[PDB]
């Protein structure tokens, strides 16, 4: 039970040797690719790369790196792929790996700027009137609506393939209340994002893996990943003692470096997948509980 586990950790004030455990137990797979000298402009971090061998690869022939990795939960039937936050020369990759990977949904944990700086580029329209053409890879992109709540904002976008001029539909999940190296305000209020990002169909297995993002693509996106994995092998069989939650972490790590960033993100996890497991153990009454407690208007 990782209730009795959270409980003992907390008591020992364990988190950091755990988290520690992790990280030294963690795999390490190459990156040759990532560190080519021609791939040196398409990192955002030095320190932030995929592995060779669950790198996302562009459909492209003149260079077909980018750093997103192809996170491939087989147990939980669930696919995510983690990217950074896009580079100003980058943008124009990043859609064209959404286009050729078939995804539905963008999840995006970060704000444009954070702690003063730029994290990411401004990779999709702010404005319906003004689309974006990314001419390297010959997407267009326009904002179809948006709606707007008081820590997150969710965007509908059309995707244009330029080329064979087809169409899809994007949503976009933008999180922009969850720090950098931090943690979500509650329980409850990432609970919500995520239950809304699983009600719009975004990881349904008729689409692509959807796209989870935010700076580096390993923090906060782990986080993230991590619960709903969590909560969906629960909800397989309906065994919430079946889950070991750092097992499901050091899994995740084989297709990632750095999944979760710091000790207090692990436990925040923990926290997550215990109160989501009142939904999966058949309470749906708490997801109204969790908007109300959100705040989200
Ligand atoms: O932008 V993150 O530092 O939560 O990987």
């Amino acid at each position: 039970e990782m209730e009795k586990e959270f409980e003992q950790i907390d008591k020992s004030g364990s988190w950091a040797a755990i988290y520690q455990d992790i990280r030294h137990e963690a795999s390490d797979f190459p990156c040759r690719v990532a560190k080519l000298p021609k791939n040196k402009n398409r990192n955002r971090y030095r320190d932030v790369s995929p592995f060779d061998h669950s790198r996302i690869k562009l459909h492209q022939e003149d260079n077909d790196y980018i750093n997103a990795s192809l996170i491939k939960m087989e147990e939980a039937q669930r696919s995510y792929i983690l990217t950074q936050g896009p580079l100003p020369n980058t943008c124009g990759h990043f859609w064209e790996m959404v286009w050729e990977q078939k995804s539905r949904g963008v999840v995006m944990l970060n704000r444009v700027m954070e702690k003063g700086s730029l994290k990411c580029a401004q990779y999709w329209p702010q404005k319906e009137e003004k689309e974006m053409i990314f001419e390297d890879t010959n997407l267009k992109l326009t904002l179809i609506s948006e709606d707007i709540k008081s820590y997150y904002t969710v965007r509908q976008l059309e995707l244009e393939n330029l080329t064979t001029q087809e169409t899809r539909e994007i949503l976009h999940f933008h999180y922009t209340t969850w720090p950098d190296a931090g943690v979500p305000e509650s329980p409850a209020s990432f609970l919500n994002f995520l239950f809304k990002v699983r009600e719009s169909g975004s990881l349904s297995p008729e689409h692509g893996p959807v796209v989870v993002h935010c700076s580096a693509g390993i923090g906060r996106s782990g986080t993230f990943c991590l619960a709903d994995t969590c909560l969906l092998l629960m909800d397989k069989r309906k065994d919430p003692s079946s889950v070991d939650i750092k097992k499901v972490l050091l899994e995740m790590r084989k297709f990632r470096m750095g999944l979760i960033q710091t000790a207090d993100q692990l436990r925040f996890s923990y926290l997550a997948v215990i109160e989501g497991a009142k939904f999966i153990m058949g309470d749906s009454s708490v997801q109204d509980q969790w908007k109300e407690l959100s705040h989200e208007d």
